[PDB]
């Protein structure tokens, strides 16, 4: 019995740190990490959350072929229909068809799916930003489970508003039905985001910091608390823990994007800021090198703090032509990039992006705005 209670632990260990790359967005890890779980384990959870980590990098046919060998799994069928439904809709061309079948299977099956699978598909309809889905899921369930409560409470924190503060007091009472050391981590990990929501630091510190005492092992309280420190300018400490972090693994793209950032915010060291963003540019291209959202912001973040130097600029109009290669139909990638010749004083190159995007998009303000800031400094003031 021991033994499979630890399994099962470890187990749950691994679908919490699943959620909590899910709430922090790692999808060649999600990969990675969910593959390396069910090669040691099996569960389908691990496939599953694979194939969403696959539609969140555009990939849905991949994410679509990862889940047909799991459709027919009883535990998580039921969410495994609602995703591929969702998956085919995404698709370039739709299969209706297929699409209609899967809308009756989910139908027949909502009535026969047990409560973890109802759990699991609300957790994918309030990942994808679907509260509302996500809460009826929830609430057709009458059990008491302790993880399901815990379900009940982490979709009510997504959904956020008005609904917020239940959500602590069910972190509340999960935390108080638990033994001494027998706290569990999304409990703590939804607390802690609650009260930093609410400007309670101290309180996210301290529920951050017991993470940290309770669960060595798990790597993500020390990031969580980095990014704590980095909400509450509490530099300092961000740097040596971001340290630890680095000498307890290296080659991890947030704490180059943080190192870069501080050299660049703060020492203004040019040279080796530049080194750092390179690092972090081949970082990226090694496990991220089709993540058009990572590598839009982290162009956005070191050229709106470049101070026009060409270097910095250079590094980022680069990741945005990659961005715009592999996406030409996104008109806020010629918006970036014209914005980005702007800084290096190229206002006539900057005016042809912005009227091919404006080709693009006719609706998008900002490139019509830029289109005017180009103008003026062109000297057609009229």
């Amino acid at each position: 019995m021991q033994n499979q209670q630890q399994k099962m632990q470890t187990i749950l260990i691994a679908q919490s740190q699943v959620y909590y790359y899910i709430r922090e967005g790692f999808w060649s890890t999600m990969q990675r990490f969910c593959q390396e779980q069910y090669k040691a384990f099996g569960d389908p959870f691990f496939i599953f959350w694979k194939a969403y980590g696959l539609y969140q990098e555009g990939l849905p046919n991949e994410a679509i072929n990862e889940l047909t060998s799991i459709q027919h799994k009883k535990e998580i069928q039921y969410a495994t229909i609602v995703a591929l439904i969702t998956y085919h809709l995404s698709t370039n061309i739709v299969d209706r068809e297929t699409v209609q079948n899967l809308k009756f299977e989910e139908s027949t099956q909502r009535r026969l799916s047990s409560d973890k699978a109802i759990c699991l598909a609300a957790f994918f309809y309030a990942f994808n930003k679907e509260h509302a889905k996500a809460r009826d899921l929830i609430d057709e369930i009458h059990s008491d489970n302790f993880n399901i409560r815990i379900a009940s409470a982490w979709c009510y924190l997504l959904e956020g508003g008005k609904f917020l503060e239940k959500s602590v007091q069910l972190f509340e009472e999960l935390y108080n039905e638990q033994h001494e050391i027998n706290k569990n981590l999304e409990s703590l990990m939804g607390r802690s985001k609650a009260n930093e929501m609410i400007k309670k630091f101290d309180i996210s510190l301290n529920t951050i910091n017991e993470i940290n005492v309770l669960y060595p092992d798990f790597k993500g309280g020390l990031i969580e608390k980095a990014k704590l420190l980095m909400t509450v300018d509490d530099w300092e400490q961000l740097v040596d823990y971001c340290n630890k972090i680095l000498y307890d693994d290296d080659k991890n793209i947030m704490a180059l994007m943080l190192l870069t950032f501080y050299t660049f915010a703060r020492e203004g060291d040019i040279e080796t800021g530049c080194e750092r963003l390179q690092k972090l540019i081949q970082a990226v291209e090694f496990s991220e090198s089709r993540n058009m959202q990572l590598m839009f912001k982290i162009s956005q973040v070191f050229s709106r703090i470049s101070g026009r130097n060409t270097q910095i600029l250079k590094f980022t109009m680069k990741l945005v032509n990659q961005c715009k290669q592999l996406s030409p139909l996104n008109a806020q990638y010629f918006c970036e990039l014209a914005q980005q010749l702007l800084m290096v004083n190229q206002f006539e190159r900057a005016e042809q992006y912005f009227q091919e995007a404006s080709a693009i998009d006719v609706d998008n303000k900002e490139c019509l705005m830029g289109l005017i800031l180009s103008k003026i400094m062109q000297g057609q003031t009229e």
